[PDB]
């Protein structure tokens, strides 16, 4: 049940961290 | 960056809501 949600949460971790580190 | 982050954030809104309404 939770796999799509967990994956999406991890991608939303990665994207935020990429945004802040972009500069 | 910001566009990818906003997209991922909203996909993670959608994915949560899809799963949680099963409860």
């Amino acid at each position: 049940g939770i796999g799509k949600f967990l994956h999406a949460a991890k991608k939303f971790x990665k994207a935020f961290v990429a945004e802040i580190m972009n500069s």
